[PDB]
């Protein structure tokens, strides 16, 4: 699947030029027909600043202003119907209205966008334009993409092209070439960071702080995630440090997940104060890091929920889940950990003997006073540490262990082990 | 260490205007005198484009004019000269003059400045100033500062910060808002690409078919790089996959890669054809991927040299090389490998017993089962397979041989070994791109 995107400033003030791209040549205002000529987008989005807003009656006059105007041009130039436009907040005093707010939520916004159009099924072919875009908003643009591309890149290939066009300028330009200034094959890069403290989800920008602490308490979404930061920081240490069963067991609810973000949005959005007479806009709310790692939390859940198998959670299941989740050595430690645990099923099976909810460390054997559950064994054994799993054996009439005991062989965690591997996978995220 | 970074366009082309930043108030044309009156930077980065040049008479005449120009304006300004001016390779036809070549070149370039520049030793907090650069040139200038910083972060603490000023539109502005667009406390991202084909080192932008071929052809770096590709491979998937052994006995010759470096670069640099009638600069070679994997790996190289000791290597030395190079589950995998070699050492020696030049397989008590080496168990256990790895232990008089053996035993790979373990684990970087 190929995807399109595009920085876009005030899109009416450009003068007709011709471009070059791919062997090919094209007339008109902006670069996004040859670029759909030449790449074939599956889907196309644009990315506007919403400065260019002139109707203040309220913030969906200002936002239908804007889509209008695009929804025109983009009949204009022949942009077809497979696209999406993200309205992102700018801010700044500009000639027709001001625009004030926290300068990042445009990131944190187009993030949040960007999260609910890029496919999170099949390889991903990204085709990124520049050209004519605001700094920041390009910028940020440009990161909001890499972040969440990074999340697709685990499960999934993915290839990223960036296009800045020759400088047009004005009284010599005779035509103009689409240089490609970038082409990464971007690398799996899983979330690596813990849910912030209950200040950095939303964050007051001209909101009297009385009034801040009063909404702040009202938020059903604050409130669940001081039950849930562990286990999901447990969820989030499972993909970067190579705990499959931990994975299993911590993978969050998307629609929890789903009605968080859409909490954390629609308060922001409810926080912003247009004046219909003074011209002025102010998001009084500014979106914290908090909503990024939410957004990120989740996008990573879509794109690896394929992986959560029917339970139990089989040395079988384990390894499937494994060989798509880890690379490297991370990869090769978690296929000999379970190795281990398989061949010591495998020697059961052959003398008829099948332990039903055995301590991990009776199936294996261990000496006593060792039973102090360490990080250094929970991460370096992919958290199948002895003194926090369970083991079963379901009991068959086995003919070839060696192929039946990896179906037959269960593992879980004991409800006081998984609240210890919490606890050291959170801690161990935190120190990173 | 504080590196202040701007990425600047038409400078000269600016109005006065007020700015604000962290409650100081600044009147000038540009954000400079206030960024460094706040953030008080040890050090100040200008990068700009070529296409601000006036002068083709030569190409060392167009960036000492670009130079002079950046100059001048930090004197009208009340800003500091205690600064670095990256003159980067722009594209587009001008008024004044003519600029053509790979787009992608600006990238590289900068790249490579900025790896000469970025300390390799100490802490790093980077402020990057997008204020008013120009759109292509900062995305650059912000993807190469980011790629060595990661690298940076692997020995260091890193912290990123970038800003951006509320939009200018004119006369309507009376003071402009200096704006924090981000702050990042920089991931450890060691190297993980493989160095590319010779094809993707310098390509011909605009260059006769034959003419490149004798360039290329001319080239020490491409000859070298050939025979020690494998090894720099090998290296960079000791810090990727946590193979602390490998990391030294594979440590590459930072001279080498200085010369490899300098090479393209002067190439690039004299392939640039500057016509001084008809107004006209031609970058008639292009740089390539393979340029930007070398500035990448010896900046890595740099930031790590620090760690790198004398030919015997001890498990307490593989434990302090581990405990600065790796995290997370990696760095306790290698912390149990290395004490599963050390407490067999302690064994050893409580029996007054001191082995020398045995494979690691006779020293731990293996079968006869496993003698093939695999990249399972040669990635699994930190490198440290049975059948690559010989042990010595310095004989001694223990008393306290818990804390002893560590210093006393000493791993390497057998000269078959090393070669099997740089297969795999070149192998192994390659498949993961």
């Amino acid at each position: 699947m190929k995807l399109l995107v595009v920085s876009w400033g005030d899109f009416e003030r450009w003068k007709e030029t011709k471009y070059r791209f791919g062997g090919e040549t094209s007339v008109g205002p902006s670069t996004l027909p040859i670029l759909q000529k030449v790449i074939k987008p599956d889907w196309t989005v644009i990315v506007l600043s919403d400065t260019i807003g002139k109707d203040f009656s309220s913030v969906e006059t200002l936002r239908e202003d804007v889509r209008n105007r695009v929804m025109d041009f983009l009949d204009r130039i022949g942009a077809g119907r497979e696209v999406d436009v993200i309205i992102a907040p700018g801010i700044g005093e500009f000639t027709h209205g001001s625009f004030r707010g926290s300068a990042m939520d445009a990131y944190y916004y187009v993030l949040h966008a960007l999260s609910e159009i890029i496919p999170t099924k099949g390889d991903l072919e990204v085709h990124f334009d520049s050209t004519a875009g605001l700094n920041y908003v390009t910028l940020l643009t440009y990161r909001a993409l890499k972040d969440l591309l990074g999340i697709a890149a685990v499960m999934n290939t993915v290839t990223f092209y960036a296009y800045n066009s020759d400088p047009f300028v004005p009284k010599i330009t005779k035509e103009l070439n689409i240089n490609t200034i970038e082409t990464t094959m971007v690398k799996p890069t899983p979330l690596s960071e813990p849910l912030p403290g209950f200040d950095e989800y939303l964050c007051p920008y001209s909101m009297e702080r009385a009034e801040f602490v009063r909404l702040k308490g009202s938020l059903n979404t604050l409130k669940n995630l001081r039950k849930e930061k562990k286990k999901l920081e447990a969820w989030i240490g499972s993909l970067l440090f190579g705990l499959p069963l931990l994975f299993l067991e911590e993978f969050p609810d998307i629609g929890r997940l789903e009605s968080y973000i859409e909490e954390l949005a629609e308060t922001w959005g409810g926080a912003i104060a247009v004046n219909a007479e003074e011209k002025a806009v102010t998001r009084r709310l500014a979106f914290g890091s908090g909503f990024g790692t939410l957004v990120k939390l989740l996008f990573q859940a879509r794109i690896t929920r394929g992986l959560l198998v029917e339970e139990p959670y089989s040395i079988e299941k384990l390894y499937s889940v494994s060989d798509r989740l880890f690379r490297g050595s991370t990869l090769q430690r978690v296929r000999v950990e379970l190795g281990k645990i398989e061949d010591k099923a495998i020697k059961y099976a052959r003398k008829g003997a099948f332990p039903r909810d055995i301590p991990l460390r009776d199936f294996l054997g261990f000496d006593a006073a060792n039973r102090e559950v360490s990080p250094r064994n929970v991460l370096a054994h992919a958290g199948l540490e002895a003194n926090v799993v369970e083991v079963s054996m379901e009991a068959w009439e086995p003919k070839r262990p060696e192929e039946e005991a990896g179906r037959h062989t269960h593992l879980k965690y004991t409800p006081v082990g998984l609240k210890k591997v919490e606890d050291i996978v959170s801690r161990a995220l935190k120190e990173s």
